[PDB]
């Protein structure tokens, strides 16, 4: 193990974020809007694919669209970009380990959430404009996905979005602890595989779903609303996800006690 | 060959995990709480992937499985926490070594095992909050495949076990004779891939399967006497794995006589 | 992190790039023709396999065409070659960091982009010439897929373009990030299934499919009106997602905002 | 090129595996033991597969048995273990540098011949307690194949022989050509798929077959003599393949001369 | 790093040559090595074009592609002689002025016989195994072989030209990687390329050859046609290995 020397690790990327933020809000939200869009584009990837392979009738779909989610996070990981799930478990241990405070946690975790949101607006702008939901398998996959995670309850969201974020942030925790390009990316595809199959629910994914769904007039039943509802129950969870299991868990194992 | 280094590797780590346990039973439960949640969500991945296929009556349902259950242990190995099983052959061959005492490893068995049980419990009851398994096949496929575990004769599910506990401990092994981490989950791609396919018994995955199938409303197809009885059979059969064939085969290997 | 050291590669590949250039037409020009063919090479396989399953009916058509392309950006980057959609983002980035100068930067992008075209020319002959595509589902799945990409609106294929480059300079940017070329390729591949299956247009590409297009003798129907109308479309879009995407965002990330010296971010 | 310096490996390793066997028979035997049983696991892994696909007469069912067939020399690269077709090119191009004798080479040949077979046997017998061929499709393929193979003209057996040992070897001298652990493994990937999807034999996983095929009750279609006949056939093959082609070939290569 | 990559193509030319002066044996047993490596995954991408035409299957071609990659990654891997690859090496290492053209066609027609070599002793063990006595490996090697000689020069010469590009570049990778799992992956993917997109490859036509006219399943063959197939496509692969790959990366690489 090397769990002190993990959480060392948490605790000075803890310390870089709130650093950063406080030296360029700019800086800070164009990498916060370049992960949301990172993490888009794998949306926009997996529902062509849900798209294509649910007009078939394929029982393989949800499978196919789990082994090709690799990109969100591995894009994010390899660019040095920040995102708001992620942050949950390294503000949050590194928060209990005294390098970062409470405030400056809240302050890392609401502009990265609108930074994250800022860059799926963009996606979902520039993506309804290529034409490619003005109508097809493909819209309708995005209007249907869209609408169902809207009208879910309270409870199962909240729930599903704390094993995404565990499964996020055991990702992140994996890129701390080898030194391996490859090996991070193959973690990655391990853990977004596991969410996007299971059925977990990931609040900046759902960013794009929202601003794809809305900003296409291929009308689809969805409402601002429900988009709302949504991403406050998912954030919600993520982040009991990321900070209460991640974040405190790595910090009760690496605690220089 | 390299197999004093090895035995001089596993012992090391054995006399590491029985410090750590004199050191903080908080911090060796935690990693041990973590493993046992790692594993389990393994299995709430290719339990959905049973459920989708088996459902619609794919032959390649045992396959995909397989193939799909990596995560389960690349986790673990990544992120250095406690697995019972694992630990199987580490204190065995450390015990044997003289590293660490008989009464060192049935302590870090017991823990581990507990621990691991700890991490699939919490699991179990957010996976039953998600709402994932509360009607329909993946619901069905847990509820099936937990009753057949609890219905197989002893000496089926003890070999099983014992199989099962040569593939967890050689990938385990595996991982104390590389400095690629790449490379290491290659080996525990491929070991789980032969212990799902082929039908081999893992206590702790078990205990994930059985968390679900009892805390889920949904599902009445077993009871805590039948979890019991399956947990006891195979945990004994891992035991045998990877202490009797893993832990002595290595310290023989190893040993500068 | 470590944007301000990403940002000294671009700057500094961009240097190299003009450099080159300057030194030698040919050699620059040779590079360039090298990477056309390359991401040639892709698109003749994908389309290959795109004719097969099309013609079989099957609904893993793009999904398998995705997989199946990394190729293309794979052979430019381990062979170091000047490939137009990823001189995008490093020309930019150069040039705002005050490496390069605009006029180093629509050098390289005219060069590179001829260079490119002239690869994918030579590619379409050799290919042809094989009689691969006389007739057949693949012939045709050239010959529709030129015909619908020439036929679709502006917006479309400007927004197309800007998706498509965003995701191809990303993975040029990944490339820069670390120093395993395992890692490298499999970014490649991910960006470039993405690419592929998800419909985004790249001009570099496009110029194989025309060239095998207007060269494959079983007739045409798209004719050279469409191909350079599209070509133009695609080109600008990928331009404004390598250069004002990736190339002012990754300077952004990196400039040391000490310096300070002229501009001043908040 | 390197052939010298390869030679120069192999010619050392050969030196240490019989100064091993002269050091301790035990050492030696459970080396031996261990990569028996680990080709062995690689059987039971793609002829559960075999079972699976066959029964559900597709037509991939040979080409997935050999993708998945990996593990087995992986295994028994990444424990260091001894395995007699590997040890065909070794002993014999050590033997032809003279780093060791021809008599060291019987030596060596023969002990790691028969601990391979005690793996094997050992495995069969754990593989039968488990129930898992029992009956169904899985006995049946093990039933169907161990009939094939015993029923073959010595003359087919002995060339497919060659060609498997060829594949074997290169697959080990590949191991010897890298420092990269994951290249390794993927070499041996290629090498193993190769070898089972084209249809040649290999002595020491035919020893679990035959195992297997021998001491499940439910398996009825093969007898000890065939057994024997297809063992010494095919062995009598991988040793011209190791020793003749991939043993010479590598010394002239190397040969300083 | 063109001028780096330049100069180890120039240094690989220089001990080519060096070794086949110094030994014929040498040099020819690795070439034989390399034939036999290429034909291995003949073996296997036949055998997987048989099982799956047999079914009617429309990823048979592309199944094939994905499974050819073991070719090259043994001649890679093994350090053999493998005739294509050279046409780019020595070339390069030519016009480089490291070797002179008598070195280059000497290199070139012993690791043409030499990869030759190779291939007759695999397909003569190949079919001593059995495997090619009747059904649907046997037939997918002689309808194969059959289509591959009754195809017109050009066609053939034109298939040789990207299919060498694609085998010289992945060459070409190797020597600008430090990393045996990048050289690998990049093979697997020229060959993918190659197989899949229908190119014509020489050393792996060797084997097609071999093994369908050792075999006893009749085919319209004959020595003549495999004779007039290797020529137009050898022809193909030296200008695409020597004309593209040769002479493009001396002109990346020379400090002039
Ligand atoms: C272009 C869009 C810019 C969005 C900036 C959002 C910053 C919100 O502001 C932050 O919110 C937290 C809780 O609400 C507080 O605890 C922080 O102190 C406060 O700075
Ligand atoms: C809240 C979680 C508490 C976990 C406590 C586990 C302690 C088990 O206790 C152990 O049991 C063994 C026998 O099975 C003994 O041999 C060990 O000596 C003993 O320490
Ligand atoms: C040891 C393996 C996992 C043990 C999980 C124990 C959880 C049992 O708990 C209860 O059992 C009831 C009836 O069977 C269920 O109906 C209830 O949902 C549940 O509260
Ligand atoms: C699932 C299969 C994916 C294979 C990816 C392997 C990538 C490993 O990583 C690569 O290979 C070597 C690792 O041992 C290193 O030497 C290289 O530097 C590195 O580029
Ligand atoms: C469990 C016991 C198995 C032991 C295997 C015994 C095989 C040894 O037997 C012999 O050894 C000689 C050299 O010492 C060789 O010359 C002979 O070839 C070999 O048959």
């Amino acid at each position: 193990r090397a769990h002190k020397e993990t959480l060392d690790k948490l605790t000075n990327a803890a310390i870089n974020k709130i650093n950063l933020l406080n030296t360029s809000k700019v800086k800070y939200l164009v990498s916060s809007a370049f992960a949301g869009l990172y993490v888009g584009i794998g949306i926009l990837l997996i529902f062509t694919i849900g798209g294509l392979l649910t007009d078939a009738g394929s029982p393989m779909t949800k499978i196919v669209m789990g082994l090709s989610f690799a990109i969100a996070l591995s894009l994010v990981i390899m660019t040095g970009t920040e995102l708001f799930t992620g942050n949950n478990m390294v503000m949050s241990a590194g928060m209990l380990n005294k390098g970062v405070s409470i405030k400056d946690t809240s302050k890392i975790w609401a502009y990265s959430w609108v930074g994250n949101l800022i860059g799926a607006l963009v996606l979902g702008i520039i993506f309804v404009g290529t034409g490619l939901v003005d109508k097809g398998p493909v819209a309708e996959f995005f209007a249907n996905t869209a609408a169902s995670k809207a009208s879910m309850p309270f409870t199962a969201l909240f729930f599903r979005g704390i094993l995404c974020n565990i499964l996020v942030c055991v990702s992140v925790l994996c890129s701390f602890r080898t030194n391996s390009d490859t090996a991070k990316i193959i973690m990655i595809f391990l853990c977004l595989f596991a969410i996007i199959t299971s059925g977990f629910e990931h609040s900046v994914a759902n960013m794009t779903i929202y601003s794809v769904s809305l900003f296409s007039p291929t009308i689809s039943t969805v409402t601002i609303g429900g988009a709302i509802y949504n991403l406050v129950a998912v954030t919600l969870g993520n982040i009991v996800g990321g900070a209460l299991f991640m974040g405190l868990g790595t910090y009760i194992l690496g605690k220089e006690k």
